[PDB]
Parts: structure tokens; C-alpha cells; sequence
């Protein structure tokens, strides 16, 4: 139990956490999608070693080469896509394809690229629709795609571009990029948006937005905005339409979803349903200050930086206002000026924490762009909370049901793959004082924290 001497104490700490988490995966869920830390068991979503693949690049970046080699062997011998299983196009793309692509780039091991190309081909049947807008699910073994148990969600079909574009770039096979870019282009000219803000669903037959008039930056839409900017960055900042749509969208957020709480005036993003504003902010929305800061770094308006800094503070508060120091799934703010009234309110139904990375993810970007060490300090505090309230003695960490009860957080007995793929990776990078480590200038992270090279 020892780590490299050159590591500053905070990265060192992240590694200790990763090791305790991995200890659980190896002992009770090796080769399985997710670990059930409490019951020392495991769960299967796709049956593709999800946690392992999602953690490949994180292990490499943390210098856990021994563990990486071991995981590599499993991919080499146990990973088989010749399976009769339905997978979500979006979910499998960001974790499996994205994870394999990053692993390939960091290790230089062709195995990961071979698996990526295999997986990518099995996903293509999803685009066989009248509109070319892909179905939500696709059976990687039978080759048949189909809608949800309905239309497809907008964020899902517009948050797979980074991965598909890179696969085409590496293989020379243009079908991946062309299919994915068709979607992006179709969305670009689609009416039904509200100043850049997009609806949550789109019909695969008509190719039109559905559930019109309802807008959120949380689930079903969050990554759409994220990928407009990241694709532009990935392509060497030459695709102006992407930039324009992004800039328009941020203005749309300002004009329609941005409000301030009372009495502290915390800047937050709410939801809009047919003209009615809802002061409801899912933790998922905390990806925004990071994306905003990332844009500023690449030449976007300084107003984006002000907004970034304000939302980072709010996100930080969503975490720190809780008794465990961990943000709940959803937070309701107050617009009603009332003396004794606070700003943050959480409904008993939304007090869970699934070990989400959104806050630490944005801390990473805010730090890289501003250089303010307070963002590192904030991340260290959140890590402490994960260690104190989610740690499972036998190994691993678990999502919890009550973020407001430090005496009884109530483990849900589940470690999501993104805890190791995203949360611990962003924290490790946040604590790095080397701006050249996965520089914002040379790499762009997909929505599951898998770095991809910026095209030259
Ligand atoms: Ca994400």
C-alpha cells in the first residue's frame, strides 16, 4: 500500500480512494457492470464490464498501471460484443465507445481501438430511421434498433458526436462521422427551439421536436449544449454553426432560465414549462459552469466567465448546505423575498446522491481557467464528504439516500460506473498543478470524462 513520492497530497488522496473503491470491484464484481458494495455483490445493465471500461483511462491517468494491465487482460479475453442484448445508444456510446477510445489514446494499445471499431459498427443500426435521427436502443448482437419501452431524447442523439467523429478519424471509415453529423445538422435547422433552448424529445419518423414548450438544462438536454461547444473545440474551432448555436443557447439560458435566490441572491438555472418558470435545479445542471469556463478559455465572451463563477459558487453551496456536504439530486431555490427564509430547499424525494461528478467536473475547469486554488480547496472538501459518508469498509463507495442525515446517510448499495470514470478522474485532475496534464488546448473530454484529442 504505497504510491509515487512526486504526488501532491490531494492527488495522493484521490488515488487512495480509487484503490479502496477498486478493491471492492475486484473482489465482488470483477467483469460485471456495477458493484453492489454493501451486499458485496454486483449488478448487470449491459453485461459489458461497464465499470471496468469506464475506469480504464482513470486508472492510467492515476498511474495505476498494474491495475490497468489486469483490466486490459480482461478486455482482451472476456469482452465480447456477440451478445443478444439491447443497449441505449447514448449510454453505451459515452461510456463504452468513449472509454475505449480514450484508453487507446493513453495506452497506445491497439486492442482498445479494435474493440471500439467493433462496437461502433454494432451501434450503426440505430440510425436506420426515416429521419435518420437515431432510435434510442439497439441490440448489438441481432442488429435491430428500436424506440424506448415514444421518441428519442434530444440530448441522447446530440451527445454521441465526439465519439463517432473520432472513431471515423482513427479508422478512416467515414460512416460514423457522417451519421452523427447528419443529426447535428438536422437539429441546427429544426424549428421549435426557444432562443437556442431545445425541447426534450424528437420523433425518429417525423424528425421533429415533440413535447414543445418545455425546457430544462438537466436530463434529456444538458449534454446537447455541452457537445455544441465541445464539437466546435474538437474540430479545431472551424465549424461556426456549432459555435453560433452554443452562443445563442447561452443567451437563451440567461433570458429564460437564469434567476437569483433570496436572500443571498445565488444565481441558478431553473426550468420552463409553457411560460411557467420552475425554480428547480437538478444537480446535473452543475456541468454548466465548467462548460462555460471551458468556452471562455477558447475565446468566448467574458460574460460567460461571470456566469461560470456565479454558478460554480451556487453548485458549491448545493453541496455545502447539506449536512453531509454532498449535493442532493435536485435543489429548489427561493425567489420569494422573506426574512427568515433561506435559499436552498430540498424535497424529501430528492435527497439522494449517486456520487455524481458534475460539481467536481466544473471545479476542474474553473481552476484550469482561473487558477484560483479555492476551487481545489472546494473539491478537497467534497472528497472528504465522499470518504466520510459513502465509504464501504469491505471496499467500494455507495450512492446514498439521505444527504441530510450524517448519522444515517442510508447507502443504496450501488457504485455507479461514473464514480470511477468521472468523479475521481476530475478530482485527480483538479488537484494537478500542471496545466499541461490533459491540457484544455490539446484534449476535450466527452460527457463521461473520457479525453479525446483536439484535431489539428
Ligand atoms: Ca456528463
Amino acid at each position: 500500500a504505497q504510491g509515487p513520492v512526486h504526488l501532491n497530497y490531494r492527488q495522493k488522496g484521490v488515488i487512495d480512494v480509487f484503490l479502496h473503491a477498486w478493491k471492492g470491484y475486484r473482489k465482488f464484481a470483477w467483469g460485471h457492470d456495477e458493484l453492489k458494495p454493501v451486499s458485496r455483490s454486483f449488478s448487470e445493465w449491459f453485461g459489458l464490464g461497464l465499470t471496468l471500461i469506464d475506469a480504464l483511462d482513470t486508472m492510467w491517468i492515476l498511474g495505476l498501471r498494474k491495475e490497468f494491465e489486469e483490466a486490459r487482460k480482461w478486455v482482451s479475453k472476456k469482452l465480447h460484443f456477440e451478445k443478444d442484448v439491447d443497449v441505449n445508444l447514448f449510454e453505451s456510446t459515452i461510456r463504452i465507445l468513449g472509454g475505449l477510445l480514450s484508453a487507446y489514446h493513453l495506452s497506445g494499445d491497439s486492442l482498445f481501438l479494435r474493440k471500439a471499431e467493433d462496437f461502433g459498427n454494432r451501434l450503426m443500426p440505430a440510425f436506420r430511421t426515416p429521419s435518420k435521427i437515431p432510435y434510442s436502443d439497439v441490440n448489438i448482437g441481432t442488429g435491430v434498433a428500436h424506440p424506448p419501452r415514444s421518441d428519442s431524447t434530444v440530448a441522447e442523439v446530440t451527445s454521441i458526436q465526439l465519439e463517432f467523429r473520432e472513431l471515423s478519424r482513427l479508422t478512416g471509415d467515414k460512416k460514423f462521422q457522417e451519421a452523427v453529423e447528419k443529426v447535428t445538422q438536422h437539429i441546427h435547422g429544426l424549428s421549435g427551439k426557444k432562443d437556442g433552448l431545445v425541447p426534450m424529445f424528437i420523433n425518429t419518423h417525423s424528425g421533429l421536436f415533440t413535447h414543445l414548450g418545455v425546457f430544462t438544462l438537466g436530463a434529456r438536454a444538458d449534454s446537447y449544449y455541452e457537445y455544441l461547444l465541445k464539437q466546435w473545440i474538437q474540430g479545431g474551432k472551424q465549424e461556426t454553426q456549432l459555435l453560433e448555436d452554443y452562443v445563442e443557447a447561452i443567451e437563451g439560458v440567461r433570458t429564460h432560465l437564469l434567476r437569483h435566490s433570496e436572500p443571498s441572491k445565488l444565481t441558478f438555472v431553473g426550468e420552463l414549462a409553457h411560460g411557467r418558470f420552475s425554480a428547480k435545479m437538478d444537480h446535473l445542471v452543475c456541468f454548466l459552469p465548467g462548460t462555460l469556463a471551458l468556452g471562455v478559455y477558447h475565446g468566448l465572451p467574458a460574460s460567460h466567465m461571470e456566469l461560470a463563477q456565479e454558478l460554480m459558487e451556487t453548485c458549491y453551496q448545493m453541496n455545502r448546505q447539506m449536512e453531509t456536504g454532498l449535493s442532493p439530486e435536485i435543489v429548489h431555490f427561493n425567489l420569494y423575498p422573506q426574512p427568515g427564509r433561506r435559499d436552498v430547499e430540498v424535497k424529501p424525494a430528492d435527497r439522494h446522491n449517486l456520487l455524481r461528478p458534475e460539481t467536481v467536473e466544473s471545479l476542474f475547469y474553473l481552476y484550469r481557467v482561473t487558477g484560483d486554488r479555492k476551487y481545489q480547496d472546494w473539491g478537497w472538501e467534497i472528497l472528504q464528504s465522499f470518504s466520510r459518508f459513502t465509504r464501504v469498509p469491505s471496499g467500494g463507495y455507495s450512492s446514498i439516500n439521505n444527504v441530510q442525515d450524517p448519522q444515517k446517510p442510508e447507502p443504496r448499495d450501488k457504485m455507479e460506473s461514473f464514480f470511477l470514470g468521472e468523479t475521481l478522474k476530475y478530482l485527480f485532475l483538479l488537484f494537478s498543478d500542471d496545466p499541461n496534464l490533459l491540457s484544455l488546448d490539446a484534449y476535450v473530454f466527452n460527457t463521461e470524462a473520457h479525453p479525446l484529442p483536439i484535431w489539428t
